[PDB]
């Protein structure tokens, strides 16, 4: 029952008290990061930092999310390295999702259930997920092509759970923080599963003050936003592939579309070519 | 008010050799990213160190003593004499960086965080062109190695050793504390001089050993071999008689060059951490009938 291992991973994800010491590996290179969890207070504590290098740091408190480098903002999981699938619900998943078992392994001296995570309609990437079989954490994870290519890598190199919690995140549980509309168009076509989060217009940074609309679409695991702006003569067709960022610009009429996610090119342009407008 | 590199550096050997300690690393090369972890401490005035393959089958080497015990995949594990667990740490870690300093610059290039620690970096190189050189980043409070880049001499990095987390000074582990009491498996299993010499060694260089072995051959052919080091890296001479067989050939792969040179009766083979360009010197320098 891969669906019931992922649901728990999840939850042990939330609820425990841990230390993950692990890679992150894709094109920029092998980063070392540190991402320290527990609960104080009924309330999620949580710090993810940047081991190498300049001392970068974001920490969780509630619904507190402060940067370092000097802000915080609100949202309820530190987001885009530690591996957002590990806050996903699973269940929301289930019915257009594919959970496969690939059997058990050895991955940081632990015996591993892996799992493959396949959207059913073939049209997203997929993840492949070695857990702890005792405490249920994840202990590696990749980000995967339509063809296999592996785009992202996160690896547990050393861990523990259940221990008390460090002086740090007993100091960052009292210590004080930082604190800080209708479209025209829609998408005809969406993978099966994606339904939209939130709607903006925003100005541009330009002399004309013209307007872009964006509305952000997520699938519980995956997300891409579509954006439209009035076209003008230097608009361009253009696909830039990097990693897991995929923008895929369109000029269809008079304006502008440019999708900014996780999806393969295929699939962005798709889209992009199937907005009504009017 | 901080010390030259060289005292830095013998302070990290120091360190490595006489403190308890876990490192968990991370060793990049063209294999790709490998996950190990090592574990170091010191019990009845005795070294005690194991090496654990984190990830796949569960290959492991332990250290009593001077004895390496090497742990396998559905194997029979056995033991051997050796000072330290090789392709663990970078060799590096345990240089004495006294003797190498009349031949070796060492060079600091500053303060950076490596692992959530302060690091002093400085470059390990031999003064005479001739070798591949180090960088390291040392802790500056435990002295630990926290990375450390084995580089061409062009600069490109052949191998690196990166600590992920680490923990010094804690207690000695239950599983260690096992290991010291442990049942290791059995220990398992030519003192000559030869008729040449090699006249041209990079400065530093001094011998080792030298052995003459039957190579597994329908004749007994004797091979003749001059183990070399500078207290960093090592090669290896090895003469054996000429065959029409023999070829001029160079062959490396990351940090092992084998380098083939026939000259007059004799095969040279030279095996080691060189550059080709050193290794080939070395060989077509060789006299015979000293
Ligand atoms: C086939 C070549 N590219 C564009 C890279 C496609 C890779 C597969 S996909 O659809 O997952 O991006
Ligand atoms: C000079 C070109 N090659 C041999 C490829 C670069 C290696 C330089 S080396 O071996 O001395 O570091």
């Amino acid at each position: 029952a891969s669906g019931a291992l992922l649901q728990q991973m999840n939850l042990a994800s939330q609820s425990l008290n841990y230390e993950l010491s692990f890679i992150s590996i894709n094109k920029q290179g092998v980063e070392s990061l540190r991402y320290r969890h527990a609960r104080l207070d009924n309330r999620p504590l949580a710090q993810l930092l940047q081991m190498d290098g300049p001392r970068r740091e974001v920490v969780q408190r509630g619904n507190e999310i402060s940067y370092f480098e000097p802000f915080t903002l609100n949202g309820d999981y530190i987001v885009d390295s530690l591996p957002s699938l590990i806050y996903t619900d699973f269940k929301r998943l289930s019915p257009y999702y594919d959970f496969i078992s690939v059997g058990r392994t050895r991955i940081a001296d632990r015996l591993c259930e892996v799992i493959r995570v396949v959207a059913r309609d073939g049209t997203r990437y997929s993840y492949i997920v070695w857990m702890d079989t005792e405490s249920k954490l994840p202990m590696r994870v990749d980000l995967l092509d339509r063809d296999g290519e592996t785009l992202e890598q996160f690896r547990v190199i050393a861990f523990n759970v259940n221990q008390d919690i460090s002086s740090s995140m007993q100091t960052l549980a009292k210590a004080n923080l930082p604190p800080l509309a209708k479209f025209s168009w829609t998408p005809t076509w969406l993978p099966q599963g994606f339904s939209e989060v939130s709607s903006s217009r925003r100005p541009l940074p330009t002399m004309d003050n013209m307007p872009i609309e964006s509305r952000l679409y997520s699938d519980g695991l995956f997300s891409f936003s579509v954006n439209v702006n009035r076209a003008t003569p230097s608009s361009t067709d253009q696909m830039l592939r990097t990693g897991r960022r995929t923008v895929s610009t369109s000029v269809r009429d008079n304006a502008e579309i440019t999708i900014v996610g996780e999806l393969p090119p295929q699939t962005a342009k798709r889209i992009a070519e199937n907005i009504k407008f009017g």
